[PDB]
């Protein structure tokens, strides 16, 4: 029953590459999937991959005995500054499992309890900023969510204060990082990346890479000279020993991990919080239900770890926002051996797949006809969701190591926003999704009305 899979329009020797010559490539690929269906071939000079959009096929792709994590071109470009950090290493590189073993305890329950007070520190700064706005000023939502999540990973993970709420402009790090990500996206469609037309891109790229590495220097310097006794992510990087190899991380890999966690540890969580607030102001009945939970649970001026764990509906709200707009919108796999996908598509060892997560999460055979609706109650019973239908944090041993960090932070912060403010979509905002490999609303603004509840 071997089927021929469709393929979108080609451009001679450039094959499908020019389809990525857009500022919204993921959304363009979603439109192609809409037209071609659950699987389509995508070619570029010297490369082939297959975009998967159905749970039927993705549940097979998530079989770790058959498929391993692949570095997409995007991750290969990010590797130019993230090296063999956790997110851009191959599973078979020694430094992947070594750093995984060393850093997994930094995301245990007991670790999350230790981060909680510092996430409250940053969350309170956010609430205080909004309490201090004048009448009919508004909130720049992704901007402030990025302030919050960057500051949280800086403080919680590295005892470093980016002090983003003391800046009306993005931190130097954010500016360079967003620019490096821009360059990585745009480089995806460059057919001649060594054409001298991109000499300045190359120079600017190196400049943004040095900005990010300079902050890494300072984080490392302050820690090793500090006289305070810390027990955080950086402590584990500098002191942890891998049970298997017996070795700690070396200095080069530590630097890559700091870069990795500063980027991965904030950018996707700011997108999640932005999309979540978007859906809440567009769905006031949902906002009300989550606000009622927040008021009933968050009975103290400062939320506790235990209280955040009881914000179960807020948790469902976040999962439903990750369903509709997963902020790291794709991951890539390669076939470990010859194998046949879905009884219809034979693959040879080494063949690559692209999992298009926003399209998977719109599979009507899984979610029903109301798939575009925002209904957190979809997540009331994880046993009623088929396997691998919901993959916002990737798959298997290469799934997101920061999943609990992100969800604790976002649950805490959204709980506090709903406790302390009513929100108004005063511009009737039209969703506009900016792509920087990751996804985030652009230009989303709201007004908050304080409930005047003291901190
Ligand atoms: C809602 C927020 C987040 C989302 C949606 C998300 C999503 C993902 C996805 C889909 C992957 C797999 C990438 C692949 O297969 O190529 C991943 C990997 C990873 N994420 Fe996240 N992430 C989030 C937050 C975080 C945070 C806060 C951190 C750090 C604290 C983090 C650290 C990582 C790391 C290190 C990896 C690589 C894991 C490994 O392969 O060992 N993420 N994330
Ligand atoms: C935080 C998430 C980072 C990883 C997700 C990046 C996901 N890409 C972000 C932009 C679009 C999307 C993607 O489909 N990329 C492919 C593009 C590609 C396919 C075939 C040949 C050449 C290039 C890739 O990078 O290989
Ligand atoms: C998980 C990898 C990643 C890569 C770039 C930005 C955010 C996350």
């Amino acid at each position: 029953t071997i089927k021929e899979m469709p393929q979108p329009k080609t451009f001679g020797e450039l094959k499908n590459l020019p389809l990525l010559n857009t500022d919204k490539p993921v959304q363009a690929l979603m439109k192609i999937a809409d037209e071609l269906g659950e699987i389509f071939k995508f070619e570029a000079p010297g490369r082939v991959t297959r975009y998967l959009s159905s749970q039927r096929l993705i549940k097979e792709a998530c079989d770790e005995s058959r498929f391993d994590k692949n570095l997409s071109q995007a991750l290969k470009f990010v590797r130019d500054f993230a090296g063999d950090g956790l997110a851009t290493s191959w599973t078979h590189e020694k430094n992947w499992k070594k750093a995984h073993n060393i850093l997994l305890p930094s995301f245990s329950q007991q670790a999350m309890k230790g981060y909680h007070a510092m996430m409250v520190d940053i969350a309170v700064q956010l609430v205080q900023k909004w309490e201090r706005l004048n009448a009919d000023e508004h909130i720049e939502v992704p901007e402030d969510m990025t302030r919050l999540t960057l500051d949280t990973i800086g403080l919680c993970g590295f005892n470093y204060r980016f002090n983003s709420f003391y800046r009306d402009q993005p931190h130097p790090f954010i500016t360079s990082m967003v620019r490096a990500l821009d360059e990585a996206m745009n480089k995806l469609q460059r057919a001649n990346p060594d054409d001298p037309a991109y000499d300045e891109n190359k120079r600017q790229f190196q400049e943004d890479i040095k900005v990010m590495n300079d902050l890494v220097d300072k984080i490392i310097a302050d820690r090793k000279a500090s006289g305070e006794q810390s027990d955080d992510l950086l402590t584990h990087m500098l002191n942890g020993k891998d049970p298997e190899t017996g070795e700690p991380l070396d200095d080069e890999n530590i630097r890559y991990q700091i870069i990795t966690f500063l980027i991965a540890g904030h950018e996707t969580t700011s997108g999640l919080l932005s999309f979540a607030l978007y859906f809440l102001v567009k769905n006031p009945h949902v906002l009300q239900k989550a606000a009622e939970e927040a008021a009933r649970v968050l009975v103290d001026p400062v939320p506790s770890y235990k209280q955040v764990k009881q914000l179960k509906y807020v948790g469902m709200v976040l999962n439903e926002a990750l369903r509709l707009w997963p902020t790291a919108p794709a991951f890539s796999l390669y076939a470990k051996e010859d194998t046949v996908l879905g009884g219809e598509y034979p693959l040879e060892k080494g063949d690559e797949l692209m999992v298009l997560i926003p399209q998977l999460h719109r599979d009507k055979t899984i979610w029903g006809d109301d798939v575009e609706e925002f209904r957190p109650e979809r997540f009331e019973n994880p046993s009623a969701i088929p396997q691998h239908a919901f993959k916002p944090h990737g798959n298997g041993q290469r799934a997101c190591i920061g999943q609990q960090f992100a969800l604790h932070e976002a649950t805490l912060v959204l709980g506090m926003m709903l406790k302390h403010f009513d929100f108004e979509d005063h511009t009737n905002y039209e969703l506009d999704i900016k792509e920087t490999l990751t996804l985030k609303p652009e230009g989303f603004v709201v007004k908050a009305k304080s409930k005047k509840i003291p901190l």
